[PDB]
């Protein structure tokens, strides 16, 4: 389903616009008859579907997403505990400091830099790592083998995420699905974050006047964090919810069965302009339901903090090439992300 995946830039295609015009639940009967398929474009909609429990994550370890209640609760109950407010803000100094090194050696290096690669990759990775409690002397090598650093982690507990883990859950939970918790953060959400820190950097360069304003003004931080991971919709499109039995969503009857694809991406823009005075965002960039990101109080954290420090620490920053010629990676189910970004300053 390449449609739903089909951009101008960072906006959306006029081939998707026209879809969404269609109406916010859309069948789709497959041209061969194999099955009926379902597009879910609109905000309301697609919370209908991912709130319901009347749908699994069928095929058409540690792996939350791949997981339906009960055993999906089982896990996530486990891991929960290490997202809390309180975990956030122990954490919340440690990830600042992170941060301005990875801004000090761009500082330092001067310009120009390739941001993606260059600081908000590595930027994601350490701030992971340290969420994690990956021990110092492992975190060069796991970023740039799973099975056995869970083994030893899990032989003596440490700080972090996989220590709470396995301390409180030592025998609950294996090897392989500690690495696999381990995996899903260092990899998905690593890309996910990354993808935020680069895009979102660009889109704030676009507009000037909300750089300056955050700068200016850093408590507008959390506001900022929703309304460019609502305009960016890095993560676009969601694995298929299937009915388990009839069930009616925004009119329709969505047949025991049939396949939804929740396009967030349609429901977050097809509505829009970017705007960080926005007080409260209406977006689904991470999700709704049981499966709703575990990770967003540290992605909101992390990247409040990045973007915050990064306009006040660098005014005079912009692309070192046109916007226009920003090359973005084409229409797929992988996370959207830009290629590169040459920055100078
Ligand atoms: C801006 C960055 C991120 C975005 C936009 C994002 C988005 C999402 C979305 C939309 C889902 C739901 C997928 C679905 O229901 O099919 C999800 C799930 C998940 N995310 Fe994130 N994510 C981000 C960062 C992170 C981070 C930093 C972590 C961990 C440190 C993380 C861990 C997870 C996990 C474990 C799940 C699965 C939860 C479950 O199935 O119960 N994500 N994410």
């Amino acid at each position: 389903h390449r449609v739903l995946h089909l951009r101008d830039r960072l906006d959306l295609a006029a081939e998707l616009k026209l879809l969404c015009e269609r109406g916010p639940l859309v069948r789709i009967p497959l041209e061969d008859g194999s099955a009926v398929h379902w597009f879910a474009l609109g905000y309301d909609v697609v919370r209908e579907v991912l709130g319901s429990e009347k749908f699994d994550k069928r095929v058409i370890p540690g792996n939350l997403l791949q997981l339906d209640p009960p055993e999906h609760t089982r896990l996530r109950r486990m891991v929960a505990p290490a997202y809390s407010v309180r975990r956030m803000q122990a954490l919340e100094p440690r990830v600042q400091a992170i941060v301005d090194d990875h801004l000090d050696t761009m500082a330092s290096t001067g310009p120009p830099v390739e941001f993606l690669r260059e600081v908000a990759g590595p930027m994601a990775a350490r701030v992971a790592c340290e969420f994690l409690g990956i021990p110092l002397d492992d975190r060069g090598e796991l970023i740039r083998y799973m099975r056995e650093l869970a083994a030893r982690l899990r032989r003596d507990p440490g700080d972090g995420m996989l220590g709470m883990v396995a301390r409180d859950h030592g025998a609950d939970i294996s090897d392989e699905e500690l690495a696999g918790l381990c995996a899903v953060v260092m990899n998905s959400s690593v890309e996910q974050t990354e993808s935020c820190l680069a895009a979102g950097t660009l889109l704030l360069l676009e507009h000037p006047e909300q750089f300056a304003l955050l700068r200016e003004r850093p408590e507008l931080g959390e506001q900022a964090v929703e309304e460019i991971v609502r305009y960016l919709s890095v993560f676009e499109g969601l694995d298929p919810r299937t009915a388990t039995e009839d069930v009616e969503i925004g009119g329709q009857v969505i047949k025991k069965g049939e396949a939804v694809f929740c396009s967030l991406l349609a429901a977050n823009r097809a509505d829009d302009g970017f705007d960080i005075t926005r007080k409260e965002s209406r977006h689904v960039a991470f999700g709704h339901g049981i499966h709703h990101c575990l990770g967003a109080p540290l992605a909101r954290m992390e990247l409040r903090i990045a973007f915050t420090t990064l306009v006040s620490r660098f005014p005079s920053l912009r692309t070192a090439v046109p916007a226009e010629e920003i090359r973005f990676r084409p229409p797929s189910s992988n996370v959207f992300t830009l290629l590169e970004l040459p920055l100078t300053w």
